[PDB]
């Protein structure tokens, strides 16, 4: 069964979960007045889960949660994205400038108080019941000025079933978290591209970190005299191994879900949000990968992983939409709540679905311009944010700084994918939709982008500081880089105005709907849409039938790695150290008892972009594994679960151990996880 | 689950343990050299495939890909067979097949100390005799005396076996009048047909059906009007109850080529040259040909046999390299090499040693000639279509001044000219991108000394491969029919001797010459080391229990219904069904093309008696039977000789099984008889076909 199940949740579902072979009281999932392990669980740089697991503030998280952190400690020489990282000591540990970790210290239901506050606010603008910036802003008003004054904590207030309920989440915001360990790249995305949203899966998706506290275990900004934060409560590793059957716990903070979509939302979610995607990122993939499949990566691969893993998920999405008949789906239980309403003479809801209707048949085409203009050129052509001038000199220096930075590369992407992104764009979008009349000039999309190189002087990192001695303000006002940019961002934020007229509407029907869908289910028996709180889902540990003749078994082993290998294609080159071991089955207490090494899982927990690297624990509530991904097949699952394909896919606690053990020979960890045998 | 492509003599050896694996049948009923039995229904089909005879007015069942030939050939446009399918509805509909042979094999006769004898009369030998089929069949006349070898409608097959250890003859009854009965469309005869191709799970109705046509007499016959069905002794039985995993199962066919004895030097060679040049050079032609079929339908139908054949032996050779790779291949012919010399030296035997040696000095002596030789091969002799254009004969460069030898010269040409220009034969596929693809990677793989002369010379004159093919085309005569009759109005003598596409057939196929004068060198060295290690493998292992490599000659393989597991997490089940095709079906990828009416019948549950217990549709299974390239077409038979189905095909993880075979890898992949009945029926309601069959529930 499906459903990601509020925290407060648990006293409705620890019947089932028992007899689904649990062995934990409610109490011990969530307490409101004590220890449990919603302190244990974790987020981690605000998209991510983690878990606490001793009593010195250790972290685990997925490789990919990690991975910028990995890499901005990484040189030539310690190059700790292809080789890992492993830390012996405590001083050892690396810091993290930026990094947060949100710990929540208590759930509390302001649904009446955030509602009498949202009563006649002045203008009633279009989704200010829904905006996260707009609701925790009203902390103060609920909890007094101890409210952001506290300095290392931070209240979040959120609306549930689609504005119909407010939940608060007091959360301990710790922003000392110390990189302690990675396995190398090889292992950590072992298969990254071929691999993704894929079970099987052989894939060692870990990373390492610790929560720093002040003297007095309070979270605090850096400091060369934190020690380790000792956590309330921290999850017991089990490495006794896991079988198909076997009761799964996860919890975690599943991002988004659209569970209480209609069929009409559903059809536009896929022939437009979907597929714009798909084929802008289609064609965002082949000119990025022509290019560097020439060339030498670290260049332009974090570009290709990222469109790729919102590539490959939208095709997923497609996947059940054409075969898992998702649509009729929810149309058929749009139809069972209207008529129930028709049954109980409620007019509401048919009027809902009505306006929800009128909204998304109107706002087709301004849809259309927003995603298209979002991924077309908002995050697929990179100084889209060139500095502007506040000059009305200290911070166009300022602020360029964070335009030609590490990471990002006038050099390249020139006419390969700049040129590229802007595509046709316009062909799809006529010039006369565009943002603030350069394609009629200069030709092409290709010879306006391309002439601004020269002429604007955020180009090179020369060129800033060749006439650092003075104002050329004719100049540094009319460059068509910093126009190019402030141009795709003023239509941005009209489109974000003008569009407005129909999300305002279509939140106030999908209130309405799903208050109606919570009428007529019990509230407690309901679990609303992922939002990026915490969230607990359970099933068990089972593999699937993905097609004719083919079954999926539930555990994959090192084998696999090892019948994957290949030297020519960078995703499945393999470690020497890693088939050293295979080769000497040197796997000691980690191995499945038939003797093979374990590397995956996969279960039927209901989970969703968010809850990589969430604990997963057994019937016991001991940690066996911590979930990455989730297979294409179960992409569909964000509108409607998908039972007998869709599967979390999960790094066997024991992998983890024994990479840190056999591989990487870091006992210092594996003394402090104190793994149970 | 045991390798080895046994010959019909070794059925006693073998019958034991059949038996163990279920079967009851007795050796005679398999094979009887003494009266009839199950090998006079399995039939030799177009030379290269098997086909069975199943009733007893001769119907034959074979593949889709195995009548492939005779459908494209019929298809055109308007009625475009390859696309639709076809369906006869009485005999006066069945097509007629100029040059499409069927063969029984009549007799099987040990001939090795004849063939020895007469090998022993040559006063010098090249070395390549004792294993040349031109050299082999020659000697035919002399055993079996000249009466009888002028039989019109008879052949008598000499060919090596074990390295050139032994030899048997094969009495070939020849059939001459074999038509065209039904096809299914190829949306179901190849179902995913690129994709799929050496995979499973597989969801593919590879059949197509013919019959054996005879004279008055009821004897093998040349085509004529008059010819009736051939009414043949005995034909298999066809079981329509079904098939469950463990069931046994025995194949009987025609194995082309396998290489059982091959030391790891070899199976390194030809991986690295045979292989690796097969794919690149196929992979180019591939690519540049199926975007001109899909482009147009009248080329689809053009090349659609050219294009099957060249893909299916390009997928092959992806799937030998990644057996060799991921199934140590090499590793375990090396370990047997090893087993057979501690062997040797056990007894005191130098002469293996010696071959081993021999074998590895004359592969590493012949890697330039024999790259040479492949790269000529796959890159243009096999996709260049102008290495077969006419060249003037000696009529015309020495005797245009008589008028008799003068128009034999002239008709010589045109002659050549309908060979070459023939109706599968598009010049502006030819000259647009696909010969100049190949010729420019050609030339950047093959030295300019070592490549023939026009090319050299052409690549050097004009600026490339890309202008060179362009001159060629601008100026033959051949470059059209149109420009062919134009030119032959009024001949001019010159001209026909300069035409470049002349020269450069002629410069290509004297290379070729030239390539194998030179590497044999190598191979006859080769060949008798190859003779000696096969003659010690005999004398460890024993003739009786040893299977030889396959060589087109007709053969029995057994095993049971079974999946396995293609790797980890992964397991497949031994048995497909429609269900399959509906989950692959996709309207805008030509190869998963789903025909309505298949649909509506899946939609519809409408499945007859066909049909699974379970309720499903079947539509392929596999088996542990050990197969390869030639056994397409051959009939799966249970343990009573009944036909269950016909094989067409071998699994990814099983194509190395010309090398080594592997029981828990390979798998025989095999078309359910019930789906081809379900077609015949359900599908196309040709009647008269399930009638003739005579299925038995
Ligand atoms: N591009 C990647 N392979 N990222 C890591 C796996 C991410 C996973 N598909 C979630 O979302
Ligand atoms: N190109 C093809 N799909 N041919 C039909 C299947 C032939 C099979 N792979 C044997 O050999
Ligand atoms: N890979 C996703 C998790 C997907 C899932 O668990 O469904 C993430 O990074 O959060
Ligand atoms: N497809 C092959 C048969 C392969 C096999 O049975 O192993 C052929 O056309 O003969
Ligand atoms: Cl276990
Ligand atoms: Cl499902």
């Amino acid at each position: 069964d499906g459903g990601m199940w509020l925290m407060q949740q648990i006293n409705g579902q620890v019947a089932r979960m028992k007899s689904l072979g649990m062995q934990l009281e409610a109490a011990d999932i969530y307490n409101p007045n004590g220890s449990s392990l919603k302190d244990a669980v974790v987020m981690f740089d605000g998209g991510c889960t983690g878990v606490l697991v001793s009593n010195q503030g250790l972290l685990l998280t997925n490789h990919h949660c990690g991975y910028d952190q990995i890499q901005k400690h990484s040189s030539v020489q310690h190059n700790y994205l292809k080789d890992g990282f492993w830390s012996y000591s405590l001083a050892e540990e690396l810091v993290n400038p930026g990094l947060e970790v949100e710990i929540v210290d208590e759930i509390t239901d302001v649904t009446a108080a955030v509602k009498k506050e949202l009563e006649r606010i002045k203008k009633p603008s279009g989704l200010e019941f829904l905006s996260p910036r707009y609701l925790s802003s009203l902390a103060p008003e609920i909890v007094g000025k101890k409210a952001a004054s506290r300095p290392g904590y931070r209240y979040e207030i959120k609306a549930f079933y689609g504005g119909n309920r407010y939940y608060m989440f007091t959360k301990k915001v710790f922003r000392d978290v110390r990189l302690v360990a990675a396995p190398p790249s090889s292992i950590g995305k072992f298969g990254s591209d071929t691999d993704n949203w894929a079970w099987p899966r052989h894939t060692g998706d870990f990373s390492i970190f610790r929560l720093y506290a002040d003297k007095n275990g309070n979270p605090a900004e850096y400091s060369k005299d934190n020690v380790p934060y000792r956590p309330k409560r921290w999850v017991k590793v089990n490495a006794q191994g896991v079988k198909e059957g076997d009761f799964a716990l996860i919890m975690g903070y599943p991002g988004t879900t659209y569970k209480f979509f209609t069929a009409d939302e559903v059809t536009e979610w896929s022939e437009i949000d979907n597929n714009i995607r798909i084929e802008m990122r289609g064609i965002l993939q082949d000119v990025m990968l022509r290019e560097m499949l020439a060339d030498p990566n670290i260049m332009y691969a974090a570009k290709y992983a990222s469109s790729q893993n919102g590539y490959k998920r939208a095709q997923g999405a497609n996947w059940a939409i054409r075969r898992r008949s998702l649509r009729e789906i929810k149309l058929a239980q749009q139809q069972e709540v209207l008529a129930w309403a028709k049954q109980k003479g409620i007019a509401t809801t048919e009027e809902a679905v009505r306006a929800i209707s009128k909204a998304i048949e109107g706002r087709q085409d301004l849809r259309m311009r927003q995603r298209y203009l979002l991924e077309g050129i908002l995050m697929g052509i990179e100084m889209s944010n060139a500095p502007a001038a506040d000059s009305d000199l200290q911070s166009i220096r300022k602020q360029f700084e964070a335009f030609f930075n590490k990471d990002y590369s006038p050099e390249v992407e020139k006419d390969q994918l700049a040129i590229a992104l802007l595509t046709r764009y316009a062909e799809r979008i006529p010039a006369e939709k565009q943002p603030i009349e350069g394609i009629a000039e200069y030709g092409s999309a290709k010879a306006y982008v391309e002439m601004i190189f020269d002429k604007s002087i955020y180009a090179s990192r020369e060129r800033f500081e060749e006439f650092m001695k003075n104002p050329d303000r004719d100049r540094l006002l009319r460059d068509p880089m910093s126009r190019f940019a402030a141009s795709v961002a003023y239509e941005h934020q009209k489109l974000a105005k003008e569009v407005a007229a129909f999300d305002a509407p279509l939140a106030a029907a999908q209130r309405s709907y799903v208050a109606s869908v919570l009428d007529m289910k019990g509230q407690p028996n309901l679990a609303p849409d992922a939002n990026l709180t915490l969230r607990f889902t359970y099933g068990e540990i089972k593999g699937y039938q993905p097609r004719d003749v083919v079954t999926y078994g539930a555990k994959s082993t090192l084998e696999g790695v090892m019948e994957k290998e290949d030297p020519n294609n960078w995703e499945y080159v393999v470690d020497p150290k890693l088939k050293a071991l295979y080769e000497a089955k040197n796997y000691g207490r980690y191995a499945n008892s038939d003797g093979s090494m374990p590397v995956n899982f996969c279960a039927t927990t209901h989970t969703t972009g968010g809850n990589a690297g969430s604990p997963v624990m057994n019937a016991r509530g001991e940690l066996i594994g911590l979930n990455f991904d989730r297979n294409w097949e179960g992409v569909g699952g964000d509108i409607e679960y998908l039972p007998n394909y869709q599967r979390s896919i999960i790094l066997d606690i024991r992998y983890l151990l024994f990479i840190i053990d056999k591989f990487a020979g870091c006992q210092r960890l594996i003394d402090e996880i104190q793994p149970q045998f």
